């Protein structure tokens, strides 16, 4: 049951370095990233696998300093999943994108391929010449993509942690993401947790119903 | 299996009328949307839930002339979710939340609770003060409950369909949310498809592996 695993994953304050997820597991998370939804299929986004002891050691070296205390977290799991999102999107990321709907069997004619050209055109404009806040919209993109993540890792039995406490700047530039054209948003270590991990004996805090939803 | 789950969810683009959910599934959708992680548990999110014909009438309004093609979506759908972000992040929510997770347990002491609440202040003037975005952070968070949310109606074996292609403007309006400190961001019907959702059997397509995801 989903509501099962919404109400028992956590985050995760401290890993177990020795427990490792499994190949099978690896591919699994990955798949996950792959087939999140975005907004008109625009996927503006990219992900870092850190699985090596030195990936990882990269990965932490964006929680030296002041975001120290999100740095054992990445050192100890197992995997370590950077979200990167695109900061412009061109037209030729959407030229892609179509042309691998049609190579997947999405189009059944030259026509339909010109019109979803032409409909993800008319939308994504708007946020590049009107609106300019298309970097915005696209980290929207990638949160929405954490999200389905979480409890996708969730549902696998596996233990995780969204950070934001890291330093995006460090992070970037330790894997040249900005002349990539991507900039690095969330960390994700994924793996066991240890006993160290005081939150997972914790109960979950919500704001009830009663306050956050509106019928009609 | 979460995967097939992943696998198989789609973007409904047509809901059969007569398919209402359960009172059961009811209670279950918004307890998704209630359990769903946050950035340092922020919370920083209001839902409207339309199940009546007058509701999502309601909500259906922010889709007439420009966006007409997502109207349908919204009147046939059993229930309809309007994902709301806050406009301002106030010092009184921030009291909320750590009053209802010293209520629900988390804390041991009284000087615990005022630890968690001067660290969630820290990190939250970061953007209020230095970056002054905690707008676009707070549409971010809800951005990921969205993601969350769509996985888990896909694992219930609901169909839905995640939709920004309606005018803001007259669904704030609609609702007064403006005055209330809310704006809405996505909507999403919730339901089971109708014979007209062509998008139900055309496959699925993403981006490979080679081009989104990089492993060290
Ligand atoms: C985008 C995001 C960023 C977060 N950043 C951190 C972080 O930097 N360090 C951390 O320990 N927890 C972080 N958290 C975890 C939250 O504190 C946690 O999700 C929230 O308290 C709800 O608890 P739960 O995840 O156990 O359900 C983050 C959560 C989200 C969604
Ligand atoms: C934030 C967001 C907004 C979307 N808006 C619309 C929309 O307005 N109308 C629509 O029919 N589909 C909309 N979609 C659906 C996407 O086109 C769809 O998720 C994408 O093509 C991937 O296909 P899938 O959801 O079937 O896996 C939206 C998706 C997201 C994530
Ligand atoms: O108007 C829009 O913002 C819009 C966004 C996404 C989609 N779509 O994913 O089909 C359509 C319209
Ligand atoms: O952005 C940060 O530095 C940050 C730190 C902690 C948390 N948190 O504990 O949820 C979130 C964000």
């Amino acid at each position: 049951d989903i509501i099962s695993v919404a109400l028992k994953r956590h985050s995760t304050k401290a890993f177990d370095a020795s427990k490792k997820l499994t190949a099978e597991e690896a591919e699994k998370i990955k798949t996950l990233l792959q087939y999140s939804p975005s907004s008109t299929n625009s996927q503006p986004w990219h992900f870092i696998v850190a699985s090596t002891e030195e990936g990882k050691a990269r990965v932490a070296k964006s929680a030296a300093g002041t975001y120290v205390f999100n740095e054992r977290k990445m050192l100890d799991a197992s995997h370590v999943v950077v979200f990167c999102a695109k900061t412009a999107m061109d037209d030729a990321w959407l030229e892609r994108v179509v042309d691998q709907e049609e190579a997947d069997g999405r189009f059944n004619t030259p026509e339909a391929k010109a019109a979803n050209h032409k409909g993800r055109t008319y939308f994504a404009d708007m946020h590049r010449v009107d609106l300019k806040d298309d970097d915005q919209w696209m980290a929207k993109q990638v949160y929405l993509n954490v999200g389905n993540f979480l409890l996708g890792v969730g549902a696998m039995g596996l233990d995780a942690v969204p950070i934001e406490g890291f330093d995006a700047a460090i992070l970037d530039e330790e894997f040249g993401l900005k002349e990539k054209g991507f900039t690095s948003l969330v960390v994700v270590p994924v793996g066991h947790h240890s006993v160290e991990d005081f939150n997972a004996t914790l109960p979950k805090s919500r704001l009830p119903l009663s306050t956050i939803v509106t019928e009609c």
